[PDB]
């Protein structure tokens, strides 16, 4: 149960409550199993369920079936799906946040009509390419080249940590397509890859600490032609879109954390005031109190903060330093609150029959897999020394 | 420069400016001086001009001379005089928040239209005293006697850690009357002492680590008798009005460690980029960026929560957890925060010359003064206890 | 390359040597495999072979097979073996310390030669039980019966978290004895249960988070005939061998921590400088060199700690304050250190593929099992209580 | 009362109790008074008294006065030292390890019976000048010109951070004697100041957030001539002496935090026993008891670990980098030790007339003055890339 202190209003708060009712029945009772055998057997089924909802393209344009909201709403939608499940919170957050957000942004009208229709439905599943074996924070460092052989761009290399690799239809793909770059970030373009494409195939998932479900692969691309209008963008200028939306990309993402706190707190607080010690609960022992006030007072800190952020970019002032703030401190605080969960439980959350291993599992995916609290605080800090 | 997304109004932020610029101009250059001696020889004066602003009142109906103002602005008047002076800052809410609201809201009109044109105008200071000095936290275990003869009650004992009661005018104190209760908690009455009522006294002022400036002294009480017309609220009642408005306190109470951390931050993030070292700035250091970055998010989250939660009791939605969660949040942030300020200062964030060790000085207060860390987190958890 | 600053002496860290040596080609390969399929398939003979080594009774006299050293060795020893496994040193520690050294410390002549001699070579894994399904920290609260039947004594009931359980030999279980007590600690007794005794079986293994490998099962007793004989110092007096060897237990758990945060800095630090990022080496950025710095410093602090009470408690001073407090500050320090291992890897750091997964994952056991944070710290304040 | 967990001799223990009587009749009755008027009074005698003990040489040869012993009695007495009063151990600090260490490892038989014969018996108080008002931490980017004009050196500029200046009169001080290396590392060499110089002046006492009464000044050399006979090891290479005065230097100002935490603890657990709330000691509720057993454990663990450490440096074994992290730990958890000493006095805790607010104030010194916790954490790090 959460409050009104977050100042949302009757159109969001009925919004999480439909999500919350709908993940509580077709995602909710599945989490163990889905993080147990790392896979969503579902997942084709859940998505054409989420697009029925009008989530997925939640912030697209009502042009191509999209819902035209806020960011704020997006924000809500994936605190929900990670309060459900992490793994299948991530899937949504690089399907509906990365691939499709990026073509409303970047794509042209052929593409956005080709691609977004289907993908705001359920019908393909979106995934975002930046990352290499070598290259995870040094993102303009990928090693994905691409030559321009007329019409034609004939793509090689590898691509790795891929979300939804192996289950996506269209693909975001950053290739350099000019290593003799004054910079080298004036040498990459986007290219959109799809399914089915010659040369293209991918590796087997991989075995994820947490988040397990979110299949995430290497993709491989053996001289595969990709069209001159398959580029998202200009030719040479793929930092441009690379960078467009990384700030409103980092503020979605903030959510999962915010939903991961919200259910390591419905397990902690239900159960501290069952179970007994001493001849009596043990929620009522000042030590097991402190902790459950730190944590509520964290993750509602989090949520305000987030949900403030998300307000002011839907109005138009949204910065870079606020949006890289925001998930430094959530996925910071998040972990926290996952290990005062397991702590709250005892010996009852270190076993796999309880969710509050998984909790701690899936919060550090957010600090080490979807950008680093390094590379997020040197953003703030390097925005304090262009002022 | 503070930034428009904490949802604050145009009013507001104009409040906000006006406010800015009064205490650049007035109490700022003073802040220094008002901690070396421990006094502030124009508080009165001052008291007066922000009564012509308008601010002492901020919270108080316009019948009495008062803005009639929400929650939010009491908020931000108390940051911003926080940031230019911590002292002054608990001086003004020991004066329009713990006294001024005490009058609007447990006072009948006799009580009102005696003390509230004054204490809005300037002319009157107030003081609230419901601490002893072996009563801080159990403010239940009071030793303050009152024992009723005729319309008169005969006061006797000693009253500790009062703020302003050296310069206030109109003292809310807190007597027991009933010593026989069973429980204790109705056994206690207030009443309206005002300077110069005979057998009421006071000692000297404290000599404290920090708020030095904020006069607080001991109130001793020798067959002080007290009118039956200046008694808070009915008699042996005197819990319900020391509770009626204690979230709403805590909540006002949290802008002290939010100006504070302000003020730390307007002096570290220029301090940073104009020292250098190992010929570059200092500011361009990753692990000064990274602390940069952590106190910016700190003091991000706590406003966003504290103005959150300030909206939300603006609303008709005012809960005591969130109001103890929020206190408790900024004080410890706070005092992080400026013992990080401190060490982005170097050498000179410890010399009396700067203003960086007032800030921390000031804000320990916030965590053992004016309510307990513990306090406030037994509060919330007991919070969930009872749900 | 451990720093011989602790102050060990030239045979003590000839045996570190020895079992570094032997764990690097015994038990550190298959550490991947033993957390992934919860199971040691080589338990038996490797204890066979750690008992050769000399280890098993490492505090048990020479008479029966041990080797007569001292305390600081079994410390050692649990640091090398958690080093290269946290589930088998979890087991070692629950067989060569709350098994044999409980039966040396209490058993009598007939016991300690029935049992020490196949405890110590390796025939025989002991276990010890005295957690309950509902009964983790309420040590006194236990529901395992025991009515004496002329010379004998029917058990009945179940033990929860018993390390050892299914491999186990030998085991030492509590049970009450008598429902009437004034204070319930005086109707407790310690039985010594052997496998294969009618009425006595075990359930299916436990899938925990972390220490895989490590069986723990619950022991279920149905009308269990235990001799007289079997008695475990004296009947009634149960509680004064569970509290007689409580200090040097939480002594000697105390380095598996160490063993999990000395391997997680050997496979963290040589990871820093190869992998690049940049140009440089990550290591070389002075955000993980911090790291890398508080890593180093809090594994310092904790095996000097350690070390230092450990000779202190083979000297004849030996204290219950300091060795619940050497537990504590490892086992919390030990999540924080493969928290930030995890964390310095960066993607690599959260695939199954790699050890920095499974160091967090069992680090945690020591603060929730073994011992719950609360209870040490609660041990400390109460032993401040008393002075 | 100390325990004798940490290992210590016979002559060790002996040592620490005379210590403690002494500070106890001489010492800790004025260190209020020392902090509050900023200054000693009684310096001369107290140095002289120190002398006739034989603790001001401690570890200097038995030729010139000194005593012949390690670098873990030397601890000791800077631990009993700052245990009563902070300001007073880091003059002895500065004196005793920072001018005569340095005069016994790098000066030669003429200097070592000039000076030292006097600065061990007290009747010369000593400093050492190393750090200026443009550089604390880039010790390499001094500016203080020595021009060699023949059989003396010429010394012109000003120089910061100077403990002991207003009364030392024997000073070891940097200059740039080559402004012109092709590393500025090389263009550095030491001199020996006495008082009394013309040309050397003292500027004013600093008015110092902490350590109040540890008299501090800048040094301001105005055409000083100093003799080539004073130069302290060889000209052009003061950094030599800079580094072998760092480890050595680092270890034994890690007793300062240490004696503050001792300190606090002294006032927190005999003062959690008497005062009473809510019916009971608050020595008894389970905060104030978890409280009290984290900062025992913390105390305990740097204890050990300096103790350890100063163990391996009086046998041969010293590394830069665990005596930098000795005290980067030792500074840090006095801090917070201070912190929660100053929650457990509460409203007494914020009042000048407890010593609390002067020993955190006084912990803040180690982590921002005599070094840095940045520079400290580099360090660290910057000792692993070399391997
Ligand atoms: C759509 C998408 C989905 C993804 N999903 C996942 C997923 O589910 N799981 C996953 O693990 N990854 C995922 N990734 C990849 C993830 O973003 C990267 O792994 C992450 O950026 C860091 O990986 P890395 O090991 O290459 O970083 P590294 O550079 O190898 O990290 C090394 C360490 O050094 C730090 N560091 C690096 N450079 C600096 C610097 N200049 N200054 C200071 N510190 C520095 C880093 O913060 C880190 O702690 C995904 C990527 C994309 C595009
Ligand atoms: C207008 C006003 C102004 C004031 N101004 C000041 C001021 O400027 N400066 C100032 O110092 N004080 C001030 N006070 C008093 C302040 O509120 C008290 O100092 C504070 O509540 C602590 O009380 P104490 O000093 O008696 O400490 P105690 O409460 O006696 O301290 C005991 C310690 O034990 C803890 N404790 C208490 N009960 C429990 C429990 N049940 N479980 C666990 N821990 C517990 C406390 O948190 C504290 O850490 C003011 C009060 C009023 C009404
Ligand atoms: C030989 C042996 C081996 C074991 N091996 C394992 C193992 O491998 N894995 C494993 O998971 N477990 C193991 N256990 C069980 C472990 O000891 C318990 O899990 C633990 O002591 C307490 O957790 P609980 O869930 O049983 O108790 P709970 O009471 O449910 O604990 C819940 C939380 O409440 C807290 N709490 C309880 N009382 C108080 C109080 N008065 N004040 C403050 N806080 C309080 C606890 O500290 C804990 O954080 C073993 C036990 C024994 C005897
Ligand atoms: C006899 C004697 C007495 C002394 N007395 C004192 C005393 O009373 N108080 C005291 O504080 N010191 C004292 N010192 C030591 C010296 O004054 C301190 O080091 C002081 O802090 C000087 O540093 P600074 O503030 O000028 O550094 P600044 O450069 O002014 O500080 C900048 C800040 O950024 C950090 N920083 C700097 N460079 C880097 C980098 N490359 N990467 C990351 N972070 C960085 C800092 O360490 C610091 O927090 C004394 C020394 C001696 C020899």
């Amino acid at each position: 149960v959460d409050d009104a202190i977050n100042g949302l209003s009757e159109e969001q708060r009925q919004l999480r409550q439909t999500m919350a009712k709908f993940l509580q029945e077709h995602l909710a009772p599945k989490a163990q199993e889905i993080d147990r055998s790392n896979e969503f057997k579902n997942l084709r089924e859940f998505w054409k369920q989420l697009g029925n909802l009008g989530v997925l393209g939640i912030t697209a344009p009502v042009q191509y079936g999209g819902s035209g909201l806020g960011y704020l709403e997006h924000v809500l939608v994936m605190e929900e799906i990670s309060r459900a499940s992490g793994a299948v919170g991530l899937s949504y957050g690089a399907h509906s946040n990365l691939c499709i957000n990026q073509l409303v942004r970047n794509g042209n009208e052929a593409q956005k009509e080709k691609y977004l229709p289907k993908l705001i439905s359920g019908e393909y599943i979106g995934a975002l390419a930046m990352s290499e074996p070598n290259a995870g924070s040094d993102v303009v460092s990928m090693k994905l080249k691409a030559e321009k052989k007329g019409n034609h761009y004939i793509l090689n290399g590898n691509k790795f940590w891929i979300t939804n690799g192996p289950d996506a239809d269209v693909l975001i793909v950053y290739a350099k397509t000019d290593l003799a770059a004054v910079p080298a970030s004036r040498g990459i373009t986007a290219f959109i890859v799809e399914k089915g494409m010659p040369g293209f195939s991918t590796s087997k998932k991989l075995d994820k600490l947490g988040m397990r479900g979110s299949n995430t692969c290497e993709l491989i691309f053996e001289d595969c032609k990709i069209p001159a209008a398959n580029i998202l963008g200009h030719e040479n200028k793929g930092v441009y879109v690379l960078m467009s939306g990384l700030d409103l990309e980092r503020l979605v993402l903030a959510g999962g954390p915010l939903g991961l706190m919200q259910a390591v707190l419905d397990h902690t607080i239900p159960y501290l005031h069952v179970r007994e010690a001493f001849g009596q609960k043990i929620g009522h022992f000042q030590l097991m109190q402190g902790k459950m006030a730190d944590m509520y007072t964290r993750l509602m800190a989090c949520r305000q903060y987030v949900y403030n952020v998300a307000k002011a970019c839907d109005e138009g002032h949204c910065t870079a330093k606020d949006c890289a703030g925001v998930i430094l401190y959530s996925a910071e605080c998040a972990t926290q609150v996952a290990l005062d969960g397991i702590q709250c439980f005892g010996g009852n959350g270190y076993i796999n029959d309880f969710p509050m291993g998984r909790f701690l599992r899936d919060a550090k995916l957010y600090e080490i897999g979807a950008g680093t609290s390094e590379v997020r605080r040197l953003v703030i800090g390097r925005a304090f020394n262009a002022d």
